[PDB]
RNA sequence: AAAAAAAAAAAAAAAAAAAAAAAAAAAAAAAAAAAAAAAAUUUUUUUUUUUUUUUUUUUUUUUUUUUUUUUUUUUUUUUUU
């Protein structure tokens, strides 16, 4: 299923989100690139055991509710790349990286915090998931000292 | 049998005045009613024309990366009749 340039931003409070994909399981690959998405609300990929890949590229996405991706235990392949992503948060991406592939989340506005990335620089460290040009697109935004600096040459040390 | 004067009563009819009332018609003044035309405070709904914000489809233009064919400007080491 592909709905690539279809502007479904708003439908995800129009008298209530339209909880799309009820009962989808036998479908693979899910891409939904470049629709300005703004806010995903929670129990929006339920019953999506069998679902691969997710494709929410060139949107803009900063609010990751908890607990998104639920029944994602089986994806292969995430992309987010282009996007308003700020922080990534263990208990919103956590199912879908226990057994990722491929990872794609470039030219974010990442921010090099203690509270923001200290999971993902972690998971980073200790993963194999084939990610391309990780070091160079992954540059955080803020803060001032931290702007324009590797993703992956980040210590954390200091947090936990 | 008839005709007249003082003095006291009673009966029919006509024209009057005052009082107690009762009906019909006509004038106002109050208490209400049913309406066909009116204005004036508040909250909402439909439609037309236009303002602002956000997200995307088509077309056009600028810059950068990469790939394929032609005009080719050159060449170093060689071969060559």
């Amino acid at each position: 299923l592909d709905f690539q340039h279809n502007n479904l931003a708003r439908l995800w409070n129009p008298g209530g989100p339209v909880n799309f994909l009820k009962g989808l399981s036998h479908l693979h690959i899910l891409n939904l690139e470049s629709n300005g998405l703004d806010e995903i609300p929670v129990g929006v990929f339920k019953n999506l055991f069998e679902l691969k890949s997710i494709n929410l590229g060139l949107n803009n996405l900063n609010k990751l509710e908890p607990f998104i991706f639920d029944d994602q235990t089986s994806l292969r392949s995430l992309n987010l790349q282009k996007n308003l992503i700020t922080s990534v948060e263990k208990d919103v991406f956590g199912p879908p990286f226990q057994n990722l592939n491929s990872l794609d989340m470039r030219f974010n506005p990442f921010d090099c915090t203690c509270e923001s990335i200290s999971w993902f620089v972690n998971w980073i460290n200790q993963t194999h998931t084939n990610i391309s040009e990780l070091s160079t697109h992954y540059l955080c935004n803020t803060p001032h000292h931290y702007y324009g600096f590797p993703l992956k040459l980040f210590d954390t040390s200091s947090c936990k």
